[PDB]
């Protein structure tokens, strides 16, 4: 398990990524990263991981992706491929296995304009966090139920137990992340409004997929007390 | 020409699209908007144009994009399709004729890739129609060069007339609408440290769609006065 640990300044540059496995750059915390790693397990691809100390990189790691953000994908061809969902569209239509994009042109813009309806949570996770007292609380409770009423619109139109059918795919991989950190935020109380978002994070915690990635409250908890302390130590929270 | 007159607050909810043709709903002098519209008429795809007034909407136009803004495809089965790169990619892959995306996974995340580093480039044009004196052109020319530079780089590499090779492609009419007001915003003086960015606006500037489609700055100009002081009339500019 302590192969796992993040790789941070000082540390030297990668080799190159073998032949029938893609590489991806991490962190075990992330959840822009879980979505491309959920993706990677889904369609059953051969990967290796590299986790990024997000609060102590190592400056090589900027010559992978600019912007020094995790996740980045690595392949054998020595391509780099960034940006969270860029790196999941690049893996669904890449590798073979079960597609989690639609062929269809509409369902498959359908599924983007729901990620443009979710688009707002993650800089409001952002804000949640950040978040000092019961009012300020109180007012971002609000602010999720907003835009928690927006997916919830979807699935009462569609009635299907996904947000893309009735087999989970693509979107729902997209959006999961922030909603599996939800409790652990104490903003569970946030879809109470909404019941068939509520039964959707019932249908995704019983996904193979997504169970097999799921990370526990308490170690979340240990990672984020580190991670609003600014220490070097907080991406290797629990190793 | 009148025909192109926008529909407003009391207008009438329009009716089916006819077989054979896609509406889009747009507004003349909207950069994202024209996003949608140089690909339709890259492609050469049969289609409708209303125009709304985004400064007087009618309340029935929420009822095709509950966000209440423009570009949205209606097609002959009443589809509904938003925002902008949503409604690119998905008349890319609908209809027939050049395919402005890459078949080549790697290369289509690319393109997306050159988006993303474009990403910072429309709320600056933003902040730069409402720029108050000189103090806040300096600093904000500064921040327009810091992203061209972005977009510099990258010709710098590939060495080819456009973004996506040396075939006009996607990623050059998603990014083109910001740059053709750039002249008319007097801030033409920033691509100066970026010759080959500069080179490729002349390109797209002798394109065919690029060229059928381009606002004089006149034009432009006038539309600009009117959206600046909330003006009912400004979408209508020149009609
Ligand atoms: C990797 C990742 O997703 N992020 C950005 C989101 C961070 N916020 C949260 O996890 C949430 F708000 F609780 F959801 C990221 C970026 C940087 C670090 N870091 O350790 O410096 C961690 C996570
Ligand atoms: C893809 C999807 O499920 N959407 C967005 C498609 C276009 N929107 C519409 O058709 C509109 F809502 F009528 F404008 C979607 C989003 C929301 C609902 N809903 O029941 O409110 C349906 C479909
Ligand atoms: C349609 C459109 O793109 N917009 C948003 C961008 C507006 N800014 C500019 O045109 C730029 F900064 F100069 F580039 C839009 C939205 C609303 C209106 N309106 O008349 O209310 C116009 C344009
Ligand atoms: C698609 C593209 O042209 N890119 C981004 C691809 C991944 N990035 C890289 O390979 C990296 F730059 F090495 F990290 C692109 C962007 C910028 C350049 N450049 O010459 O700086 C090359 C390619």
């Amino acid at each position: 398990g302590e192969s796992a640990r993040s790789l941070g300044k000082g540390s030297a540059p990668p080799g190159p990524v073998p032949e029938g496995s893609i590489r991806i750059y991490s962190m075990r915390f992330c959840p822009f990263a879980e979505r491309t790693r959920l993706v990677l397990k889904a369609k059953g691809i051969r990967h290796e991981v590299i986790n990024i100390n997000l609060k102590n990189k190592p400056e090589w790691f900027f010559k992978k992706n600019p912007f020094g953000l995790v996740p980045v994908l690595e392949n054998s061809q020595g391509q780099l491929i960034y940006e969270s969902a860029i790196t999941c569209e690049y893996l669904d239509e890449a590798y073979p296995g079960k597609k989690l994009l639609p062929d269809d042109p509409y369902e498959k813009a359908c599924q983007k304009m729901i990620l443009e309806l979710f688009s707002k949570v993650p800089s409001l996770v952002g804000s949640f966090i950040r978040s000092q007292n019961k009012e300020d609380y109180a007012g971002l409770k609000e602010e999720f139920r907003k835009e928690f009423t927006k997916l919830e619109e979807v699935l009462t139109n569609k009635k299907t137990t996904f947000f893309g059918g009735n087999s989970i795919s693509m979107i729902d991989y997209l959006i999961w992340p922030w909603f599996e950190r939800l409790e652990a935020m104490k903003l569970n109380e946030c879809v109470d409004h909404t019941p068939k978002l509520k039964l959707w994070m019932a249908a995704m915690k019983e996904d193979p997929t997504v169970s097999a990635l799921l990370t526990s409250e308490k170690d979340w908890q240990g990672f984020l007390e580190l991670y609003l302390q600014n220490s070097p130590e907080a991406c290797d929270y629990g190793l």
